[PDB]
């Protein structure tokens, strides 16, 4: 993989509450194919709903045990919707930032995994580009009511947008997602728009 920097943006509302356990599955899987550590790829985490909250920043836990383990302890955020454009800002704002772990300024490539289950409470649109016009690389992936026509405004282009059905079904696409972390670089991202 090269270096990369991974966040994990994770809808904690209330309507995940039931999938939740497979949404923290999904992460611990997609973390455990990749190459955790100080100099190689680094893992940050935020859950949100109506507010944003980091649960562990680029440079917290530098291993890979250590992020699978703040992983399998998170508990759900709560709140009553997703406002994704907010936590999305906030992102940008707080967590790909130098003093957080980030290597954005080196040119490491700033991944955005986002997990979100229903139509977004705030607007997405805004949010979008600015993220994208900040150096963020997101893939939307939108589960069960999510909108995908949400998960490829947010996406670094629209085509790496992923839709599925249930919480059940994201073991499916565990490779996947974890080849795109291993196989997108600098240069690619940049030949794209």
């Amino acid at each position: 993989s090269g270096e990369k920097d991974v966040v994990f943006l994770i809808d904690g509302s209330e309507g995940v509450r039931s999938g939740f356990p497979l949404l923290k599955d999904f992460v611990q899987r997609v973390v455990e194919s990749l190459d955790v550590g100080p100099d190689q790829v680094r893992v940050a985490l935020v859950q949100y709903s109506d507010r944003t909250r980091p649960e562990f920043y680029l440079n917290s836990h530098m291993d890979q045990q250590g992020v699978i383990s703040a992983i399998r302890r998170l508990t759900l955020l709560g709140g009553p919707t997703p406002n994704t454009g907010a936590a999305l800002e906030f992102v940008l704002r707080n967590i790909l930032t130098s003093s957080t772990g980030s290597r954005i300024a080196e040119g490491v490539p700033q991944l955005l995994i986002v997990l979100t289950a229903e139509p977004s409470g705030d607007d997405v649109r805004g949010p979008s580009v600015v993220l994208k016009q900040g150096g963020a690389v997101p893939i939307g992936i939108g589960i069960g009511n999510a909108d995908i026509s949400e998960m490829q405004t947010i996406s670094f282009i629209p085509d790496f947008a992923v839709a599925i059905p249930t919480f059940r079904e994201l073991g499916t696409i565990q490779q996947v997602i974890s080849e795109r972390v291993i196989q997108l670089n600098r240069e690619e991202l940049s030949s794209l728009k």
